[PDB]
């Protein structure tokens, strides 16, 4: 480790466990291609057990870039199409409401106002039908952005239904396996047990809670180095050697919609690098943004911010990084604190290794 990343992630990130107190944090960072692993804290502050480079965390929405890749693979092998409407992947939706809503709305949460989150009454298939059928939109689609885990959440589930492979089979058939993901599950299995970390919410222990399309938008947890690796992988799509996962990230840091000084893609978020820190810092404070059509979605411009934050009810995770100069810095704990606060330390660290 060198010095200089040694010391700024020190200095940086321990202030922040200390103001925010995080019980236990993973810090990666990626600087000139080669990852460097951080760690802090517990992971079982009942048990004792420490948090490590193998310790679980639930990436909570940062599982919707998963989501968006597994699409563009599988817009690469030509099962869907980011234009067809809706109802041509799910028929029984007889609802007049839907027509002109394409995959990019459901994909970019501009299919004018789907509620931010899926109602807990909702279990079976036929609830979830009635639930998308009786929803009626506030605004037109393709004028407002809100974002939402229902509209990226069906996204996954309809991105895979012409495969005929269930959306866990897919998702590590086509891009944990592929990138050599093995400790990243949707569903963690008894033998990765002891590696999975409680999170603390107001002190008490607490695990992500079964949901109705709970994989498809926030049921992907992950590793530090798995993170590490996954970076790496956006960092510079050319060297995966499956050409369907290569155009599917490729696709995923493509500019679709453009908002303020920010762009959306599929399920990640780009800025024009360099950026203003205050700006994108009150950026990410957790409403209804309205967005310009970039028409054509532009190419993955390297000389871009691009980054992800994910929440849940015990965990907080933050990923970003900067392709230009190869560097990247994604952050995972055990409490969900703050975003702004990740994002400003991501923000000296990187500027620091620039
Ligand atoms: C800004 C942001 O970026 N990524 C994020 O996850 C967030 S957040 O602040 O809005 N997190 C959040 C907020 C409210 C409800 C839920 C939820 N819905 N079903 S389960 C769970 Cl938990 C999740």
């Amino acid at each position: 480790a060198p010095q200089q990343i040694n010391d700024i992630v020190h200095r940086t990130i321990t202030p922040l466990i200390e103001q925010q107190k995080i019980p236990g944090m993973a810090v990666a960072v990626i600087y000139q291609g080669k990852p460097y692993y951080f760690t802090w804290g517990y992971a079982d502050i009942a048990k004792k057990q420490p948090v490590t480079q193998q310790t679980l965390f639930e990436l909570g929405s940062v599982s919707k870039t998963f989501t968006g890749v597994l699409g563009g693979d599988a817009i690469a092998r030509g099962e869907i199409k980011l234009s067809d409407p809706t109802t041509k992947y799910w028929p029984e939706l007889t609802a007049k409401q839907w027509n002109g809503i394409t995959l990019l709305h459901l994909a970019t949460y501009t299919a004018g106002g789907l509620p931010l989150q899926v109602p807990d009454e909702v279990k079976s298939s036929s609830d979830l039908l009635r639930f998308y059928q009786n929803w009626q939109p506030a605004w037109a689609p393709g004028t407002q952005r809100l974002y939402a885990n229902s509209s990226i959440g069906l996204f996954g589930a309809l991105a895979v239904k012409p495969s005929g492979l269930s959306f866990e089979q897919a998702m590590q058939t086509r891009v944990f396996q592929p990138l050599k993901l093995n400790h990243t599950w949707i569903n963690v299995p008894p033998a990765e047990e002891k590696n999975y970390a409680w999170g603390y919410r107001e002190g008490k222990a607490v695990h992500v809670s079964p949901g109705a399309l709970d994989a498809e938008a926030y049921g992907v947890k992950s590793t530090i180095e798995d993170m590490a690796r996954w970076v790496q992988s956006n960092l510079k799509p050319l060297d995966i050697n499956e050409k369907t996962l290569q155009q599917g990230i490729q696709l995923a840091q493509s500019r679709y919609w453009q908002t303020g000084d920010m762009y959306q893609g599929l399920g990640w978020e780009m800025l024009d690098w360099p950026v203003n820190p205050d700006s994108i810092i009150n950026g990410s404070d957790n409403a209804a943004r309205p967005v310009k059509a970039i028409t054509p979605p532009t190419p993955a411009v390297r000389a871009s911010w691009v980054h992800k934050t994910g929440a849940t009810g015990g965990f907080g995770s933050y990923v970003a990084f900067i392709p230009e100069k190869e560097l990247g810095i994604v952050m995972l704990a055990n409490k969900n604190y703050p975003n702004p606060a990740r994002v400003d330390a991501a923000w000296q660290i990187l500027n620091a290794l620039q």
